[PDB]
């Protein structure tokens, strides 16, 4: 039964990008706590194979991989209309290839999605389509002077979905291609929910954080590869290297748990009345750090988890030009809005950063220790 | 004979998409007038460039889906586009038709000429920038007053929208994806190009009147929504009580820029440019009162009681519009690689313009009243 108060009717769900890291999460819970048949479709089924015919045949019947690249597939059209709910998380989202490769980015993140969008208006299919907070870009109050008093006013750094402004840097700064990408596939389904009646809801993950997440250089990964910061601080402590803070850390971010953030999807799966036209922040605004922080606390964390105590100096500071290339840019404050999720859904965060860190740190030791000792002889 | 690094000027076949437009038809007048060089005018329709069909060749195509496009890009050195659903109107109306016309309808055009080894001058917009930083400090707060949170600079200014529902950026979204997507295929892959931001051109053959040269209930532009009211001698509609400020350039100073672009693609290969003339800045209440000033100049009659009305938004543009409030453009980039200077001054240019208007317009609009 949902928020509403009406009984759960079951459904078949198209889940586009399922064999990544928030898909495979996704799978989790549909399979462990609902009714509902999954569709699982990505290029890989590596972090969903646990859940598949292959390694177990305890769910099958209510999950199916179809190896498919929504690219060029002519199956991709049927495959939608076999379910009553498509959800959409296949995206190039590493920060790393916004401004190397802005080109696939921006193919990845608008181009790729069109068909998606236009069958599940045609075929009157509902669509859960996932952007990101990196839509917001900047804070309106990051280019106010140092210290200048109106920075502590929230009005200028809490990001609400229905009004904070979108704010990019100069064309120059490729890193927002994937941001504007992300922007205009939003203003696409907004517009389709307006020109013609899409059913639709929009996610925006505010830096989601758990197992699985990405890949860890040179063991499950490409070794020249770079991901999200969760996984090259990760990778960093596994060889007891200092974690690379760029340009010293000093940009906020907000870190939710990976279950946490699962709970808020669920809702929306299961009150599309509540979900249907809404754009939604998901994130932990209680989880606030720097990202000097983040690598102060993970080293302390890992500490505990791993047995071995810290580095003499456990972090070092690098430029951008030196990690990212060219024309990186960033924001600097995610600090996500509730009212919305909030009064919709009723969600929140129960989850704390060290919490989610221990937890975090623990799967990671757990998993990737014995074969990066095993790979640095 | 000449270009601006002292060499000369070789004559080209240009490809120009969009070229029966308002733009485009200012644009070819320039080359056939002045240049040696061939246009190839690929457009729809032809009726601004009609006078021209007595070195130019119209194309009634459709960029949307006509194979024979490739070719004809292949033809030329230079392809210019113009081809862009730009009236504000029906950001918020008809998003998806703007989303696809300015991004999504460029993309083969920009496959074409980067296969081919051809040089792109493409035409996004101001409204990249959207607003301004300082929009967002407190009412009359001083760092207003600072131009560091007014002036767009092309190189560094943030690109700042509204929120999604806010549906007018639908237009300005797209064309900032279509900038980096040519900026990006000008560093994935070696593509010459350029690309212009205009700033509010201002001249004769602009959008349409409606009831005349287009639709009766129709929306264009503030030059021709405000000539309309004019030549009916209704009163000036002010949106939101016309506060919102914008610095326009003569069509006939723009072009120049964008003959200098042409034929020097020495500097202009790389760079974005802010074509507006930052000296005619006005509020629009300003451009309405200075516009019926000049009209009664030009017209004979003299102005009415009051000449001009506030509206609301939600009556005028509908549900999600939202608006920048301070276009000033920078020119450092523009003045040091083509030396260029918009002449013309707001008065003068709308005594050119609102003469125009009323030799052309004003016996039509005479016989249509009754
Ligand atoms: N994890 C976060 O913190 C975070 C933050 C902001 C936004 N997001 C957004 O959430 C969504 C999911 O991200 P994620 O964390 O699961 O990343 P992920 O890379 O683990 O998931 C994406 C999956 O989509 C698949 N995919 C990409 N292109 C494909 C194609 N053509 N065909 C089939 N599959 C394809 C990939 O193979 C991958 O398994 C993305 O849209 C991303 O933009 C995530
Ligand atoms: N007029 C301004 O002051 C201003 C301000 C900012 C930006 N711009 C930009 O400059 C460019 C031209 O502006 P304009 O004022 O000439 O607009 P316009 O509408 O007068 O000219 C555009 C032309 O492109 C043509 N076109 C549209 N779709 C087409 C298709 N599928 N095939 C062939 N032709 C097609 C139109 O029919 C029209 O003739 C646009 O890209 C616009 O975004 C202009
Ligand atoms: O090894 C790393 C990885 C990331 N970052 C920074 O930490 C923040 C988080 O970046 P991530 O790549 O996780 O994605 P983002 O939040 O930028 O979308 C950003 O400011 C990055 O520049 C860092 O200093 N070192
Ligand atoms: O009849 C009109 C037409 C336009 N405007 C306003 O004048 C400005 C210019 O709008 P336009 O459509 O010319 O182009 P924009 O600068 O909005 O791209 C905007 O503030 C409009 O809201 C107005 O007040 N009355």
């Amino acid at each position: 039964v949902d928020l509403d108060g009406k009984p759960i009717q079951p459904l078949t769900i198209c889940m586009i990008g399922a064999g990544g890291f928030i898909g495979s999460h996704l799978c989790e819970k549909l399979l462990t706590e609902t009714p509902h048949k999954v569709l699982a479709l990505d290029v890989y089924n590596d972090k969903i194979k646990h859940l598949l015919e292959p390694d177990t045949v305890e769910w099958s019947g209510r999950i199916q991989f179809h190896r498919i690249n929504i690219k060029h597939d002519s199956r991709l059209e049927g495959l939608v209309k076999m379910a009553d709910l498509i959800i959409n998380l296949a995206a190039i989202c590493t920060p790393a290839d916004y401004n190397t490769r802005p080109l696939d980015t921006i193919y990845s993140n608008f181009i790729d999605a069109l068909p998606v969008v236009k069958y599940c208006s045609e075929n009157n299919k509902r669509l859960i389509h996932f952007s990101t907070c990196e839509v917001y870009g900047k804070t309106i109050g990051s280019f106010l002077p140092k210290d200048h008093p109106l920075r502590d006013d929230p009005a200028f750094y809490v990001l609400k979905e229905d009004i904070s402004p979108c704010i990019f840097g100069s064309i120059e700064k490729q890193r927002w291609s994937y941001a504007c990408a992300k922007q205009l596939i939003e203003r696409l389904v907004y517009a389709e929910g307006a020109e013609n009646g899409l059913e639709f809801t929009i996610v925006r993950p505010f830096n989601w954080i758990g197992p699985r997440m990405d890949f860890i250089p040179g063991i499950d990964g490409p070794s020249e590869g770079v991901p999200r910061v969760l996984a090259c601080f990760s990778n960093n402590l596994l060889r007891r290297e200092p974690l690379k803070l760029v340009d010293g850390g000093e940009s906020q971010r907000t870190f939710v748990y990976i279950n946490d953030a699962i709970e808020a999807v669920l809702l929306m799966i299961e009150n599309p009345e509540r979900a249907n036209g809404h754009i939604f922040n998901v994130g932990n605004p209680n989880n606030e750090v720097t990202v000097r922080q983040l690598a102060e606390m993970m080293t302390e964390v890992y500490a505990k988890v791993s047995g071995e105590g810290a580095i003499e100096s456990p972090t070092v500071d690098v430029s951008s030009k030196e990690f990212y290339g060219e024309g990186y840019d960033d924001s600097d404050k995610r600090i996500p809005d509730m009212t919305i999720i909030n009064r919709q859904l009723g969600w929140n965060p129960k989850t704390s950063l060290w919490d989610l860190l221990e937890s975090t740190l623990t799967y990671q030791h757990r998993t990737y220790a014995e074969a990066v000792k095993k790979a640095t002889s």
